[PDB]
Formats: structure tokens, C-alpha cells, sequence
């Protein structure tokens, strides 16, 4: 194909407005993923009380803090209770002369009266609106677990129709539901239907992200391909800065999420803009449009020839694409040859890996330290250098020991984060930016490596395993959250070692560097 590009021009001035067009898209995009670790902030919280909040009732001569430990008990981080309030007010616990046993759980009732939430960080925040707290705790992992399923399943449902309808129609299409459903699940009147819109978004989500990458392969000449891709993936590391300072000023959900997706209508609007993939419509047989576009993106860069393409030059030029059409393949393929058995259970669980460390612990920021909006700005701070130096090091030392470094990196730093202790929370904080930052460079390897283990014509085939791997493991990330009622340590030990497990596993890869 490269041919019509470098008479079209190859990388020019439409290639330049389309990348920038595009990156800024994925900023926004990675805001949505990001937005939970802010829309769904868990404000500290108690039972309401009389004593406390009964505002109608007689006055009183007691401080706030001699009323609070009038009416709710202590609780394990030896603070207030989150889930528990005394029956009728203690006041014998008021005298120096307690003691412990001054108190029985017979003593104490749960929230009959709902809950009272900390405002001062947050002005709302969807736990606070449906009580996502105590017995109902674990609908917020499971709502994040039903958004990533939605991007497994709108992938799966991508693919058919990318190549049934094409790039941008799916990409244009994709833009629509992102606006249109994250302003959907901004006004939720009650939870399930939150759920079920947050799904509809991610569902979308995944149209956008693969033929946003697609649709760039497909109109960048050869030589400039690794850096188009270099820079789609800085993308989501802007993301992450663009989220941490559109959430510093927008304090309240319902006004985040409207705010992070009136962009995509802008999106749509100029996704009409756009052409259309050359190299598809002459593939789907369409060769007077493909002249269109073609001649289309030559006039955008100034190419004074465009009478030279005839639809006779583009069927002859494009034939060598034409014919890929001969040969279907299957999963299964990579599984029944001998040897690519061995190659294909390792590759996948390092995509595993990323996608289950990876969105484990960057949707819940706020357990790692003492302040999420740096927290959130630092994991795309870091991200940067972090693949710049993956792309230097996997160019220099080869792919097999910068992949193998880079997880056991990760590994070892969200490891060494369950010995650290509680009050060193500034260190706490830097060995997890730090193995969020080689979760990303792996990410970096394991993509360029997974194009190079296998023979050509299964390459795709075993990418395609990669990345729906990646996406099934980010669903079991948020859920193994939940096992942190044994103690915070263990969920942080689950995401520690799958990294290192599956960075031990790399080493036995064999190298695909030339020498
Ligand atoms: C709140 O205080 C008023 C004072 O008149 C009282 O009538 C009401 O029953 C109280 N309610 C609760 C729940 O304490
Ligand atoms: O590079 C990243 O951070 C990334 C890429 N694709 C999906 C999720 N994250």
C-alpha cells in the first residue's frame, strides 16, 4: 500500500491534525476510566444521631467531640465506628473513670438512620449518594468490574463490525455513545441504572480505542509507524495528569462526569471530518471512494499530482492487499503447532498481568496515600519516562530482559508496599507510582514483543488473544479487592505477585532481537 502514501504524502500536514485529532480524543477517554477514583471517592462516614445531627432538638452545653463519644463506638482504626451506633447515649463513657467493659454489643444498633458523610473533599460522590458503604461495600468494586466488562464485550462485538462497516463509521458511532451515555450516567436515578449506563459507556469505549490505533496504521506511512504508536500511547499517560486536574476543580459527580463527556460531542462533530481507510474500501471493493479519500488527504497536504491516481492505478497498486482475503485462521492455530503452544501460554499471561495489576490498583488511589490528586497526576508524571526509557532499553538490551525487568520491577515494588508501613505514607505512595510506571513500561514491551514471537500470517491472531487476555484479566482486577476484610496487605500481595510470577515466566521466552 505504502506506495499511493508516499505519492499521497506519507506523513504530511492531514497526518500531523489527524494524530493531534486523535490523541487528544484518547486524553478524554482515559478521563472516563480514571474518573472512579474521584466520582466514587469514599468519603469517612458514621451513623446519624440524635445527639449529633437532630439540628430541631434542645441545646446543650457538650463539645462535637464529647457528643460523638457520647453516641458512636470506636471502631478497629481506633476512630469512630463506620457501621455501629450505641443504642441510647453512653453517658457514663464521658467520665475519665472508664473503661472498656463499661460497654456491651447488645449496646449498639446499625444505621437505622442512614449515614452521615465528610464533605470537606468531596461535595458528592456516588457512595454517598446509594449508601455503597458497610453491608452494601462491595457494589463499588463490582460497579467498576461491570464497566471493564463492558470494554471486554464491546471489544468482542468491535471486531465484526469494524470490518463490516469500517474504521470511522464504528469510530463516529463510538464517539455518539461516549457522549451520549456518560451524560446518561451523570443523572442516574438509582444505581443498577448507573451500572447499566457505565456499561454502555465502556461498551463504546472500546470501539474508540481500536479503531482510533487502527485507523492511524492505516493512513501512516511505514517509517513513521513506531512513533504514531509511541504516541497513542502517551496518550493515556496525558490522561492521567488531564484527570487529576479536571477533578481538582470539579468537586461534585454528577458535574465530573457531565464534564468529561460533553467533549465527545465535539468528538463526533469532527469525526465527520475524517476519511474514511483507503486500503478497506479497496479490500471491500470500492475503489472510486478510495479515490476519493486519497485524493481528499493529498489536497490537505498540498501534492500538486493528485491527477496522477486512476482507479486502474489503485486496483493494480492494491492488489498485494486485495489478496489477504485468501487465508482464514483460528485461535486454536496458535494451541496445535507444537512449539507455539509454549510461546502463546506465556505471551498471554504477561498481557494478563498488566491488565489485572494495572487497573487492581489504579482505581483505588486512595488506599496507596495521603492524596489522590497527586497520586493520579504522578501515575501519568512517571508513565512518560517510564515508556521512553522502555522503547531506549527494549532497542538496546532486546526485548525478552526488558520485559522480564520491567514486570519484576512492578512485582517487587507493589511487594516491598505491603512492608512499608502505614505511617510512611510518602514512601508508601512512591513504590506505587513506581509499579503503576513498570506496569506501564511492560505494557510497552509485551506489545511490540507479542509481533515478534510468531510466524506472520498468525501474528494478528495471537496480538488478538493478547488483548482480549488483557481485558478479561482487568475484570478479576477491582473484584480481588474485596478480600481486603483479611487485612490491606493481601489484596496488595495478589497484585504483587501476579507480575512477578508472570515476569519469572518471561525469561523464558526466547529473544526475537536481529543480531
Ligand atoms: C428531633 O428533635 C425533635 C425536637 O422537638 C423531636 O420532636 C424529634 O422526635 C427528634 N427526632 C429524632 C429522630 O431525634
Ligand atoms: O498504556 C496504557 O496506560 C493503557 C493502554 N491501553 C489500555 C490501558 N492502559
Amino acid at each position: 500500500f505504502s506506495e499511493l502514501l508516499d505519492l499521497v504524502g506519507g506523513l504530511g500536514r492531514f497526518q500531523v491534525l489527524q494524530t493531534m485529532a486523535l490523541m487528544v480524543s484518547i486524553m478524554w477517554l482515559c478521563t472516563q476510566s480514571m474518573l472512579e477514583n474521584f466520582s466514587a471517592a469514599v468519603p469517612s462516614h458514621r451513623c446519624w444521631a440524635p445527639l449529633l445531627d437532630n439540628s430541631t432538638a434542645v441545646s446543650t452545653s457538650l463539645s462535637p467531640e464529647a457528643l460523638l463519644a457520647i453516641s458512636i463506638p470506636p471502631g478497629p482504626n481506633q476512630r469512630p465506628h463506620q457501621c455501629r451506633r450505641f443504642r441510647q447515649p453512653q453517658w457514663q463513657l464521658l467520665d475519665p473513670n472508664a473503661t472498656a467493659t463499661s460497654w456491651s454489643e447488645a449496646d449498639t444498633e446499625p444505621c437505622v438512620d442512614g449515614w452521615v458523610y465528610d464533605r470537606s473533599i468531596f461535595t458528592s460522590t456516588i457512595v454517598a449518594k446509594w449508601n455503597l458503604v458497610c453491608d452494601s461495600h462491595a457494589l463499588k468494586p463490582m460497579a467498576q468490574s461491570i464497566y471493564l466488562a463492558g470494554i471486554l464485550v464491546g471489544a468482542a462485538a468491535c471486531g465484526p463490525a469494524s470490518d463490516r462497516f469500517g474504521r470511522r463509521l464504528v469510530l463516529t458511532w463510538s464517539y455518539l455513545q461516549m457522549a451520549v451515555m456518560g451524560t446518561a450516567a451523570a443523572f442516574a436515578p438509582a444505581f443498577p441504572v448507573y451500572c447499566l449506563f457505565r456499561f454502555l459507556l465502556a461498551f463504546a469505549v472500546a470501539g474508540v480505542m481500536m479503531n482510533t490505533g487502527t485507523l492511524l496504521m492505516e493512513w501512516t506511512a511505514a517509517r513513521a509507524r513506531p512513533l504514531v504508536m509511541t504516541l497513542n500511547s502517551l496518550g493515556f499517560s496525558f490522561g492521567h495528569g488531564l484527570t487529576a486536574a479536571v477533578a481538582y476543580g470539579v468537586r461534585d459527580w454528577t458535574l465530573l462526569q457531565l464534564v468529561v463527556s460533553v467533549p465527545f460531542f465535539l468528538c463526533f462533530l469532527y469525526s465527520w471530518w475524517l476519511p474514511e481507510s483507503a486500503r478497506w474500501l479497496i479490500i471491500k471493493g470500492k475503489p472510486d471512494q478510495a479515490l476519493q479519500e486519497l485524493r481528499k488527504v493529498a489536497r490537505i497536504n498540498g501534492h500538486k499530482e493528485a491527477k496522477n491516481l486512476t482507479i486502474e492505478v489503485l486496483m493494480s497498486s492494491v492488489k498485494e492487499e486485495v489478496a489477504s482475503a485468501k487465508e482464514p485462521r483460528s485461535v486454536l492455530d496458535l494451541f496445535c503447532v507444537p512449539g507455539l503452544r509454549f510461546r502463546t501460554c506465556i505471551s498471554t499471561l504477561c498481557w494478563f498481568a498488566f491488565g489485572f495489576t494495572f487497573f487492581g490498583l489504579a482505581l483505588d488511589l486512595q488506599a496507596l496515600g495521603s492524596n489522590i490528586f497527586l497520586l493520579q497526576m504522578f501515575i501519568g508524571v512517571v508513565d512518560i519516562p517510564a515508556k521512553m526509557g522502555a522503547l531506549l532499553l527494549l532497542s538496546h538490551l532486546g526485548r525478552r530482559p526488558t520485559l522480564a525487568a520491567s514486570l519484576l520491577l512492578a512485582g517487587l515494588c507493589i511487594l516491598a508496599n505491603t512492608l512499608v508501613p502505614h505511617e510512611m505514607g510518602a514512601l508508601r505512595s512512591a513504590l506505587a507510582v513506581l509499579g503503576l510506571g513498570g506496569v506501564g513500561a511492560a505494557f510497552t514491551c509485551i506489545t511490540i514483543y507479542s509481533s515478534e514471537l510468531f510466524p506472520t500470517v498468525l501474528r494478528m491472531t495471537a496480538v488478538g488473544l493478547g488483548q482480549m487476555a488483557a481485558r478479561g484479566g482487568a475484570i478479576l482486577g477491582p473484584l480481588v479487592r474485596l478480600l481486603g476484610v483479611h487485612g490491606p496487605w493481601l489484596p496488595l500481595l495478589v497484585y504483587g505477585t501476579v507480575p512477578v510470577l508472570s515476569g519469572l515466566a518471561a525469561l523464558l521466552l526466547p529473544e526475537t532481537q536481529s543480531l
